[PDB]
């Protein structure tokens, strides 16, 4: 219930930064929306991680919440401009990957900011790229698209999943996690 | 390709970005190449189930004596439902891409849920083929080297010790 929704933000957060975006020390990540379940997850074991933590919010309040946190950037949600903040804070260096779950001209956007070696990371409704597609010369320097459809890799990989979050839980309950709180 | 290029770039794409794991299935095109055959090394060393792709005869049957899945023709396009009807629809867990075309545009279309296809080689992209979990990521070996030669530099001395171990069987160039 509350067991599994916590469960469901972890091993998507968990899963799309580390096993699939390989998210390294220092790298810099953009979380957008980062005050939701997956969000948070996403912020929490970024810290974990020792990542450039870089996010986007809907509302002053949530966005404030996320600059008490500590990170590098709070951006506007409902907006495209943080392509170009980012690019301005780096001095055009972009960022590494990018978790996302926005739609529209943020898709391309976000991919655009992709520094060498970039990983872009859809977690988006299948109808959020439905019709829509990528131009390869975008992935040229070393980058990556990856789609991340938890539902079904827990359906397709059911025991694979439960030893990741036992694996998850050790982390927390050890202390080598902290799981961050909203507001 | 020296051993070097060779085996990095097999090496970062299937272990790094590929991600192959133990019985996973891989398709491996223009096996019988530098990257290719080092790509074949690393899938045995690992377990993968093999998939390959020669461009004449002669390779493809040097392919088959090494005991793999499928050899297929790399000048075709065929490759996408031999293997789609050989694997009962299952597709491929993993494609090591260096084709051009089409073979690109079927190697992304018999991607198995959690399909992983990277580019190695050189033009859009429909994002709907990649719905189930699948990813696209392009490998610029020489790009990489570059930007952070001291990573690539121990990524070397990694592969190189299971090498020296004897874990990771170094298959030579048949040609
Ligand atoms: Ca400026």
């Amino acid at each position: 219930n509350e067991a599994a929704t916590f469960g469901v933000a972890y091993l998507t957060a968990w899963h799309s930064l580390c096993e699939v975006g390989r998210l390294s020390p220092g790298e810099r990540v953009l979380i957008h929306s980062a005050t939701g379940g997956v969000g948070m997850a996403a912020v929490s074991i970024a810290k974990m991680i020792g990542a450039r933590i870089y996010t986007t919010a809907g509302s002053d309040a949530k966005r404030e919440m996320l600059s008490r946190l500590g990170v590098e950037y709070v951006g506007d949600s409902r907006s495209v401009d943080f392509a170009d903040e980012i690019l301005e804070l780096t001095d055009g260096y972009g960022v590494d990957v990018v978790l996302n779950s926005l739609a529209g001209e943020a898709i391309q956007r976000g991919v655009q900011i992709l520094a060498p070696g970039g990983r872009f990371i859809e977690l988006g409704k299948k109808d959020v790229y439905a019709d829509a597609s990528l131009g390869l010369a975008a992935l040229a320097k070393s980058a990556s698209f990856s789609v991340v459809d938890l539902d079904l890799n827990l359906k397709l990989q059911p025991a694979r999943y439960r030893q990741l979050l036992q694996h998850i839980l050790q982390h927390v309950a050890d202390g080598k996690l902290e799981v961050l709180p909203v507001t």
